[PDB]
């Protein structure tokens, strides 16, 4: 078996290799990648995904999410509050205020002690979950606006046809802001691109391991777990390494910068923050091997996680007999 203790892999493909999307990911599944949960892919030196950043600052980020943290500094919840709109060019303005910049640092380890002492002292704002894209049109390669769709791959492997659309979000992130632990919808791929700006931290369990993070979750989270079977995929909740270390979880972390791409595996629970003022573009995808993640995935019904038109179909054709209910939580 490759990949056996569930390392996250880091791929330099050559720009040969970096033509055909679906081929390069079934080579990192040959070479046990998604063992990890999580991999970089480093994009070949002639490829680029547009000619500058130079006139992005008039995107709007029509709801920036301030996020604020109740708990102790390893375990801790975040909830979202809407703030009033405002352009890229404004958020990058706050990001680099004095209120909430970057400290002074000496490394990336040095960083992230910082963060886990000091995050939940803290209210970051996040520009989440925004539909577009910044890959130029132009682009043929990995091109996130440009993939197979999921409805396309459920239609060739399963002969279903469904409705629904799979396009991209970009993110805006600054210091402190925060992805907490989750898999994707359908425990579905997803594939992230850091456009500018300062790094992202990743922390992801193997997929192998999944159910470990979910029993210390209903543990420390016990309000949060009696309320609803899936809460995690409410993504509201945070564990730091160290809590994880106390309790034996398997994990991995590590560092994405501008320019590098991130996958993660269906069922790869992941974590992380935000070095600073940053912009990345991410979509979920699925492959074959996906189809039986989907079937097998978790649904909140409680009403909370509240999600898209597309997964309807996705809930209903893999998972009939969850339709019923999951689709009450939804209306
Ligand atoms: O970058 C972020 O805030 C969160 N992104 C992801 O969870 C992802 O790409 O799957
Ligand atoms: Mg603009
Ligand atoms: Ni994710
Ligand atoms: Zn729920």
């Amino acid at each position: 078996a490759q990949n056996p203790n569930c390392n996250i892999m880091i791929f330099h493909p050559t720009k040969e290799e970096f033509n055909d999307f679906d081929k390069y990911i079934a080579y990192m599944e040959s070479q046990g990648a998604h063992r990890a949960g999580l991999a970089k892919i480093i994009p070949p030196k002639e490829w680029k995904a547009r000619e500058t950043y130079d006139n992005i600052s008039e995107i709007l980020i029509a709801t920036p999410l301030q996020q604020v943290a109740s708990g102790r500094a390893g375990v801790f919840t975040q909830y979202h509050k809407k703030k009033k709109a405002m352009t890229v060019g404004e958020y990058r303005h706050l990001a680099n205020s004095k209120k909430y910049q970057t400290p002074p640092h000496q490394n990336f380890e040095d960083l992230e002690r910082k963060y886990w002492k000091n995050r939940i002292y803290n209210s970051p704002i996040y520009g989440a979950d925004i539909s577009g894209s910044l890959f130029d049109e132009n682009t043929k390669q990995w091109n996130l606006g440009h993939l197979g769709t999921i409805q396309d791959l459920l239609e060739k492997e399963c002969g279903v046809v469904i409705e629904g659309v799979n396009t991209p979000y970009l993110y805006f992130g600054m210091w402190k802001t925060t992805f907490a632990w989750h898999t994707e919808d359908m425990d579905l791929y997803s594939i992230n691109y850091l456009h500018l700006g300062e790094p992202k931290t990743w922390y992801v369990v193997p997929p192998e391991h999944g159910q470990r993070l979910e029993r210390l979750a209903r543990e420390l989270f016990p309000g949060s777990s009696r309320g609803c079977g899936a809460f995690l995929r409410h993504k509201v909740a945070l564990i730091s390494p160290t809590v994880l270390k106390e309790n034996g979880i398997p994990f991995n972390r590590i560092t994405q910068e501008a320019g590098e791409f991130m996958v993660t595996f269906p069922y790869g629970y992941h974590a992380g923050f935000n070095h600073g003022f940053n912009c990345a573009e991410a979509i979920n995808f699925a492959t074959p091997r996906w189809i039986d993640y989907g079937k097998m995935a978790s649904q909140c019904s409680c009403g909370e996680a509240r999600v898209t038109f597309s997964m309807d179909a996705f809930v209903r054709i893999l998972q009939p007999e969850r339709y019923d209910l999951w689709k009450r939580g939804q209306d």
